[PDB]
């Protein structure tokens, strides 16, 4: 009596017709957001290249490839890059760029494949390991805690760590959600990796479940040719002391750990409130 | 009071997490369905190559690329192929095959891009037009009549025909929906193009609105342990209506002939075909 | 990652806020639809009154009460009426009539209660059974074949039949779906029971699953103050005459006399006149 | 290509089938919840009667009638009661109870009707108003702030206040969301009005938007032999004291005397006892 009937199952597609909600207004502005990646900051490039070079890294795994934009810098600079992502919609962009650039030998050797943190050990044979694994741009916080005990967080971080060769590097970040939770507000424009060209106004919604922070949901209203349209994304608010604990546990404690606040050294109680924390772990070996 | 809160907008994605429903039970069985194209029939191949060679075709546009399997055959047999689809999810597979095979010069020159029939003129640069344009496997029927008057069907066909050079070819098919509507059932295993290896149980639902057929919806049950289901829907194009629609896309300025399962179709013939294939030659 | 989250559970309510979708536009036009009962046809009232008095019935159970319009005539005419529906939203209108009219002794004695066909034996005490059980206005057709073997239709009918005393009557109707399946079209304003005052356009959608009729879905479009249009949707199971003749007798184990009427007159198969409704009159000899 | 097909519009019903989601599990457990009122605390009754007898009240409007339980006590105690709710589903049970007791004239005179705080002006004939208007049980908090500016809250209160006769009372409560927001947890079984017989485990979700509390959503889990667990969800606007104090005064344009109670006893700011409910009692200047 109350049942509803779909024309096609959730998740299925067909020749000649766009995929489900592919062409909606939220999707359209979201696409402008993920493309707002044209200006890589000098300090980002200089910091990452410096840290990879300082450790002699050659073989790099990017486990949050997205559109490829972090991985493309490394390809251009002569690293042997493998890049993976669980999201096909985002990988589509990385693959397209690689295809356009395929006559450049460095791009012909760029590996791009579907993989999920939760199955990474299977989806990507480690061999002996990578020299560096990177997970930057606050991508780790895209994974929610839908079971309630952060067991998925721990599995994902363990699998990401298992990709690092002994003596190798993991570099993994999060936005400063300690500040977001204390103020209730996640302001726009602060991406330290790519300088934003897109003008965005953000509403921040924080869900607390029995007094424990559970989700941060950001509603973006983006001015476009004029025009004025909205999309929504959500994030797990990782706080610094928990993530410090988690990321070291993923290695069995067999790691040296340090934390940066926006590319610079971080020490508690410093005047400067970083936008992002960047954890750097050298696995024992 | 009655509102629901989403975690993310319809159609958006994020690094590190699978796209919406992409790992569901439906998507997983559907993937086996779209993958069932390992045994291309000898008749399909020999027919299509013959038609293209008899008309001297070299530049080919595939407007329903999907996983690329129709295109791959033409790429291997020496044609210059451009393949488009509105569906990134299916295009993903064609793109992967091109990349795996990229060291073959033929595959290096295979052009694959996203394009929608409703905006094809804008999405697909046509130069002076293609020698042949193909839309096979009953892909056209994927497009519904949302407006009610079949105006989208007309626009899609106009735009697909606009890709044809004067003197060129369009080859476009549909399943025999005359027969399916008369029986109420669309049985499995009848694909004339690719010999199925997957066993499917199909339930067929036909919706008729004010006595005009409007949608054929198929529920497929396949073994994957584990019977899983997925649903797809189809506009049930009948032969007389489609013949008129396809000629009207050219403005009447075309020669038109109909085949049934690769052979000329003679109305009154005993055999009732599983597919009708329309072969058009544009004036010029 | 794909989860949605509700402000309140499906089905639930709270003081000071309207019930889920209760104030929607579709709901508001549908309320006009179900209120379109100010004009009981004389032919109707004459036929049912005459059929009940012919069989000397006094204790009557209406199993599709609704807003109560059918039961109300009977109440006015001095029957002892028990009226039952599975839908509380509908039952609400009947209750409200009973309350306005409560100082009339007949309305004081009218029983109105919720009950479901599918659990009717438990939901209603029958005693030895009612002299007549009535299910009119094409309400039976409201129950879909969700399982696909019509097991629920047989259960509903079995339970409705068990409410009739021995030598008692079941009067149960259905619109003429043979006709509707043959033209694909359910024409508007044919209600033989209440002449309709509300003008609506209807779109008829028929779903056949594996060549068997499964559902008829009607979209009703009604005019509103550039003046606008608002629609609502209701769906029905398309009972054909042959099948239903089988099902309704089966519900008594074949221990019944059965006749079919077409729009209150005797139906003869092959007759030229094509009825809007078929009413099955069954007398339990059993 | 991505469309769905409903069987029936949102909000609509049909004879012989249950209303939408009416028989779901969440809805079943929730019926036990709103039914958990067999045990009015002796202290509530004494307090409210004392209060109303004190001011000489006779005609009382309950603007959050629900199942009728606040209002039934008042009918029993010889008040002239009009009870309203926007929820037809809760109101069902109040109307059931009046019918059941109609042979007592006090209940024959009890007026029960549907009305919404946001259109209360129209939905109730005010006359020169009521001696007292009660909105108790934390019902007001059921109204969300969907426009973002509390304009619905203001309209709702202003309309409630207009029902009060010159020199009459408004008595309106809210749970202590100051406390719930500080701890993040809504303790179960603290209803000061009716003692819970029913054991529920509560999860409390607080949504904050741009650092402003917007919504508290309670998930209620109850036990069922077979023992397994079943839940339902309700949501509330977290009114803080200082805010609600301002809003309730504004509803009368300040032409009122206001005092606040904490669990039936006078509230003295800074007191060590943290109350479960704040009850605001206002006398209209007139
Ligand atoms: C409809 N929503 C809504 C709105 N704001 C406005 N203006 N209107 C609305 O309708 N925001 C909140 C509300 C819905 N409320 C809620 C409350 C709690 C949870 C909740 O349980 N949320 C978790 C799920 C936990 C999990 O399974 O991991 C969540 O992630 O949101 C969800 C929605
Ligand atoms: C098989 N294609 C083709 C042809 N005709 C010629 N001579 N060559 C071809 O490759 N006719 C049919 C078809 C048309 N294809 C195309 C492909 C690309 C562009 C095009 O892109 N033209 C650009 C330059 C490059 C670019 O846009 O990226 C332009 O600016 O005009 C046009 C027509
Ligand atoms: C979205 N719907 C839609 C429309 N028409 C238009 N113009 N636009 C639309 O989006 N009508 C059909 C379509 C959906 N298609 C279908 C296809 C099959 C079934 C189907 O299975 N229907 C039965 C269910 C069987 C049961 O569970 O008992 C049904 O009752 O509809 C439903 C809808
Ligand atoms: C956590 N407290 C508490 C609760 N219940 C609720 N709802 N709120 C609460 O804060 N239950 C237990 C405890 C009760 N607190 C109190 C606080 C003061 C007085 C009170 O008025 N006490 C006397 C005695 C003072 C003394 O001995 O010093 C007084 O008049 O001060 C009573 C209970």
């Amino acid at each position: 009596v109350d049942s509803v009937y779909r024309t096609r199952s959730l998740g299925v597609a067909a020749e000649g017709i766009p995929d489900q909600y592919a062409d909606g207004e939220a999707a359209r502005v979201w696409q402008l957001y993920i493309g707002d990646t044209r200006s890589r900051t000098a300090e980002y490039k200089a910091w990452l290249l410096g840290l990879l070079r300082q450790h002699g890294c050659h073989r790099v795994l990017d486990v949050a490839c997205g559109t490829g934009v972090d991985s493309i810098m490394l390809v251009e600079e002569g690293f042997s890059v493998t890049s993976v992502d669980a999201s096909d919609k985002m990988l589509k962009y990385a693959l397209k760029e690689r295809w356009n650039r395929r006559k450049e030998p460095a791009f012909d050797k760029w590996v791009i494949e579907e993989a999920n943190w939760l199955t990474l050990d299977k989806d990507v044979p480690a061999g002996d390991g990578f020299d560096a694994v990177i997970c930057l741009g606050n991508s780790f916080a895209h994974l929610p805690d839908s079971k309630g005990d952060q067991s998925e967080h721990r599995l994902a971080l363990k699998n990401i760590a298992s990709m690092v060769r002994p003596g190798g590097l993991l570099v993994i970040d999060h936005r400063n959600y300690d500040y977001i939770l204390s103020t209730g507000c996640a302001p726009p424009g602060k991406n330290i990796y790519y300088k934003s060209d897109l003008t965005k106004d953000i509403t921040t919604s924080v869900l607390t479940v029995n007094n424990k922070a559970h989700m941060v949901t950001l509603d973006y209203t983006v001015q476009v040719p004029p025009g004025f349209s909205k999309f929504r994304l959500s994030y797990y608010p990782h706080c610094l002391a928990s993530f410090t604990e988690l990321v070291q546990e993923a290695f069995g404690g067999r790691c040296q750990h340090s934390v940066l606040g926006d590319f610079k050294p971080y020490r508690p109680g410093q005047a400067y409130v970083p936008c992002y924390f960047i954890h750097v772990l050298k696995k024992t070996g």
